[PDB]
């Protein structure tokens, strides 16, 4: 498992210019009993994790990487900077006392190409250069305004959050941070005038993300947990971003697409909880995080397994069943002849999000830490 060979076999030789080097190889199933489980062009290009020795704990085989990821880091560093310097953002603190200025500074400490924005390179791979710039900016909004619904409207964070909401809707002295926020909003409106109506939807779901209070923590079933996790992972926002990355006008809420899209949401939740369990279990065992809220844990309780390792295996199992269901449901939709080109394009990009969520979670620093570094 060598840095040189992974980054050799990942993308075609032709695309090495735009290629984004891979620096980690995290196996979140390393100590999980899974011998019974088997998993067998303008704006993006194919990534081929099968052809490396990268851990590839999924049966999806189409992964893609955005070409313009380098040009996309600017507006999101701009927002991270302006948030780190804004005076109100320093007084706008979460329930845990941490301020918005502090959140932006902590993410500015990470290297530019390995921040939480790198997600977009693999889950929104079809965005052109200008559309990718705005999506990377909204990922900063997701980072900053996470858990901002907890605060009262009259707390400092509540005012920054509700001010942010009003700019996203369309409604004196404008701070430089608000100025940039106004521009991103204008940017999405500009793209809608060009093509598609997904830009305003991305803002609308960001509003919904800042207001929707999550559903508690009694999970009598895994369906109950995954209904909470669809909200928690900001899944409606993610679909808006997929639609916007395509310049699409597809109705994401069409009941014909509801079953395959709830499956995709289940996949993204399961993968992300599998990837993040170790981190979230350490953050609970040393006290850093208050609770442990994770599908692996819910499965360990509900199916009464001895340890997290068995739980990870059962959870991975159910993830592989979700994938089989997705392929069956997509094949059925294609066979019934009830999908336009635009809807098929949207669903294919939904799947690119699902496979790209796996890839980013294997090759990022975020979940495997420093142990999974390649040499």
């Amino acid at each position: 498992l060598t840095y040189t060979e992974v980054n050799q076999n990942l993308a075609a030789r032709e695309n090495a210019s735009w290629f984004s080097p891979v620096r980690f190889a995290y196996d979140w199933l390393e100590d999980a009993p899974i011998e019974h489980l088997t998993a067998v062009n303008e704006n993006s290009f194919s990534i081929s994790p099968q052809l490396t020795g990268l851990p590839w704990p999924t049966s999806f085989t189409k992964v893609r990487q955005n070409r313009h990821w380098r040009q996309s880091l600017r507006i999101s560093t701009q927002l991270l900077e302006l948030f780190a310097a804004d005076d109100t953002s320093a007084q706008a603190v979460r329930r845990n006392g941490v301020s918005l200025a502090r959140i932006a500074s902590h993410e500015l400490q990470t290297d530019e190409e390995d921040r939480f924005t790198k997600f977009a390179t693999y889950i929104f791979p079809e965005a052109n250069e200008e559309r990718m710039k705005l999506l990377a900016a909204t990922i900063v909004y997701i980072i900053i305004f996470d858990d901002s619904w907890e605060m009262h409207s009259e707390d400092t964070l509540g005012l920054v959050r509700d001010d942010f909401i009003r700019r996203l809707r369309g409604d004196e002295h404008q701070t430089p941070l608000q100025q940039l926020i106004n521009s991103t909003v204008q940017g999405f409106k500009d793209q809608d005038k060009t093509m598609g109506n997904g830009g305003q939807e991305v803002l609308d779901r960001l509003i919904d993300f800042c207001e929707h209070v999550p559903p508690q923590t009694k999970f009598a079933t895994m369906g109950d947990y995954l209904s909470y996790r669809l909200i928690d992972v900001a899944f409606p926002y993610l679909l808006a971003c997929i639609k916007f990355s395509l310049g699409s006008s597809v109705n994401v809420e069409d009941p014909k697409l509801a079953p395959i899209l709830r499956l995709v949401s289940d996949h993204v939740s399961l993968v992300n909880d599998l990837a993040s369990y170790d981190k979230e279990k350490r953050a609970y065992d040393n006290g850093s995080a208050c609770y442990l809220i994770n599908a692996v844990d819910v499965a360990q309780r509900l199916f009464s397994l001895p340890s997290a390792a068995e739980a990870k295996a059962l959870t991975y199992s159910m993830q592989l069943l979700v994938e089989a269901q997705i392929k069956t449901e997509l094949d059925s939709l294609v066979a019934g002849g009830i999908l336009s080109c635009e809807e098929l394009r949207f669903l294919d990009a939904a799947l690119l999000m699902a496979s790209g969520n796996v890839f980013y979670s294997v090759v990022s620093s975020r979940y495997g830490g420093k142990a999974a570094k390649l040499e």
